[PDB]
């Protein structure tokens, strides 16, 4: 297939500028990972993620982040986030970083079913290596924020957990938080001009046919009924994408979801484009999305906390 040719030309293209952005950039000081950690029993080198830390922990346990990557479905692996999940560390938090299969070797569900074994797994053998489970953020960027965003539906539903194969597990999300979110994959052949083809290439990948899975795609369809937690929005008018921010915050009023937002405007500046505070950690607005993220995040910690009787 000469699509898929394509949409992998693509993905190769944006690898060689990972690839030259990451040579350069700054690295976050004061930190400590632990790398390619298998959470399945299997060989596949993407059912694998890392562990990330402050080099010096304040306590044996720190809240938790849970990050979930991008690359349109079709790329990306457990490293690709390093520099962004070094950061959030940097500031005091465990963070775990997956890999999940990548379209079209798996569709939607396999790669749904990879993050819940991370997270699975994270359930077994965090919290004695430091992982504060009680407080969760859970987020991602692009892609990763289309997963995160059914994930977190997902694990609150008996319904959802068993149409995608996958059992809840035993923590909860304080926080989600979107970065420049494509929640409505089923939006993109819309406009999208010469790309529809492609665009419908990306949903047949996703669904894999399946159509409890087409009609579960799209975070609209997954939200219906359900008590989630906080959501935060975060991106900028100048994603290539801001339209599917647009039309969640739309699905957002219209389900009374919770959230808070973090959207920069166009006169913020061209530079301020899709991912920008994943893939340039160091710059200002980056820096000051990320630390806002993390307030967010503090903030509803201590609530719940309170609420708990245990401030
Ligand atoms: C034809 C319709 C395809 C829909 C692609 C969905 C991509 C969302 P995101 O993971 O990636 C964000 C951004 C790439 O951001 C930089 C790399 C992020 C990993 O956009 C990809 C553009 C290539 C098609």
């Amino acid at each position: 297939e000469a699509m898929l040719a394509k949409v992998q030309a693509s993905w190769a293209q944006t690898a060689a500028r990972d690839k030259a952005r990451y040579a350069d950039e700054r690295v976050p000081e004061d930190v400590h990972w632990e790398t390619e950690y298998r959470y399945e029993q299997s060989a596949d080198p993407q059912q694998t993620l890392n562990l990330y830390y402050p080099a010096k922990r304040r306590n044996a346990t720190m809240p938790t982040v849970i990050d979930i990557h991008g690359g349109g479905w079709f790329y990306g692996d457990r490293n690709l986030n390093r520099n962004y999940c070094r950061y959030l560390a940097s500031q005091g938090y465990a963070v775990m970083g997956m890999g999940y299969r990548l379209l079209p070797d798996v569709d939607l569900r396999g790669q749904i079913q990879d993050i819940f074994a991370s997270l699975r797994w994270l359930s077994h053998f965090g919290p004695q290596r430091g992982f504060d489970l009680d407080h969760v953020l859970l987020t991602g960027d692009s892609a990763g924020g289309h997963l995160a965003s059914l994930v977190a539906c997902i694990q609150q539903s008996a319904e959802l957990q068993e149409l995608f194969g996958v059992s809840r597990v035993n923590f909860n999300f304080t926080l989600v938080a979107l970065v420049c979110p494509v929640a409505e994959p089923s939006k993109l052949p819309e406009a999208a001009g010469d790309m529809s083809d492609m665009a419908a290439f990306y949903l047949d990948k996703l669904s894999g046919g399946d159509q409890a899975l087409v009609d579960h795609l799209n975070f609209s369809q997954v939200v219906k009924g359900l008590d989630l937690p906080p959501f935060m929005l975060i991106g900028g008018q100048n994603d290539s994408f801001y339209l599917q921010s647009q039309a969640l915050l739309k699905v957002f009023d219209a389900n009374h979801v919770t959230y808070t937002t973090k959207l920069w405007p166009a006169s913020a500046g061209p530079h301020l484009k899709h991912v920008f505070n994943v893939q340039h950690w160091e710059w200002p607005e980056s820096i000051e999305t990320n630390l806002e993220m993390l307030r967010t995040f503090d903030a509803l910690s201590k609530q719940q906390d309170q609420a708990e009787e245990n401030e």
